[PDB]
């Protein structure tokens, strides 16, 4: 059983890093796009597909091992559990995380960052509601 | 406009990590919905995932504009050259240290299948690092 092992923690950290790598490389590719480096941009995009495969493989072992979602500590074995994990994370983000980030940005004197965090709190609330509707569809049959 | 040293800087970093994971998670969940025959759910997951891309990229915008470093590597990512240098730094850590160590631990804990996966990833990240090193030569030439 993977539960409680260092390998379980390493799969989680692997997933975090691969997730960031895909985002980072696609963001970098947009800079190459604008500056006129299509071969560099294309390489960044192709490497990013590698990082997708790596992240998804980590999630495969996590799920096969009975481990929980790195982002929420909720099970992700079935589709319903996956949607329940999405709801749990989104609910935390709109009710707690992004409002708290916005308050801190305001208190530190960064009103534009605070406004961004408030936009994201509203967006994650919308995401949460959409996922809640998906769960009603699945559990209702 | 200088965010260095603030709680808001750390919150942007943690926001980037979570949004990066959210996009990966939702696309992985969408593949399950695909297999089971829920195309409307899968398409919603994919569209919400695009939202999480926008959120992650916006966090990176504020990180770069605020004088902060890449969440994954603690290296500056202002210019395209710096972005590639950040990719190289992260990949180098992953192939020289991170994934080989994960593989050693997995074999020690009795997970040879997981260890083989980590060894495949160590080799893959070494290839990625070498491709990025070739790109940097092009940009700096
Ligand atoms: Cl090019
Ligand atoms: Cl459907
Ligand atoms: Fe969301
Ligand atoms: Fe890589």
């Amino acid at each position: 059983d993977l539960k409680g092992t260092k390998t379980a923690e390493n799969l989680k950290q692997g997933f975090i890093g691969e997730s960031m790598a895909n985002r980072r490389y696609l963001y970098f590719a947009k800079r190459a796009d604008e500056e006129g480096y299509p071969e560099i941009a294309g390489l960044l995009r192709s490497i990013a597909e590698g990082e997708t495969a790596h992240a998804f493989g980590h999630l495969d072992f996590i799920r096969q091992g009975g481990l929980t979602d790195p982002a929420t500590d909720k099970p992700i074995g079935t589709l319903e559990q996956m949607i329940e994990s999405a709801i749990a994370g989104e609910t935390y983000e709109w009710t707690q995380m992004y409002p708290g980030f916005a308050k801190v940005a305001r208190e530190e004197g960064f009103p534009e960052v605070a406004e961004w965090f408030e936009t994201l709190a509203r967006a994650e609330k919308s995401h949460a509601e959409k996922f809640q509707n998906v769960l009603k569809q699945l559990k209702g049959g």
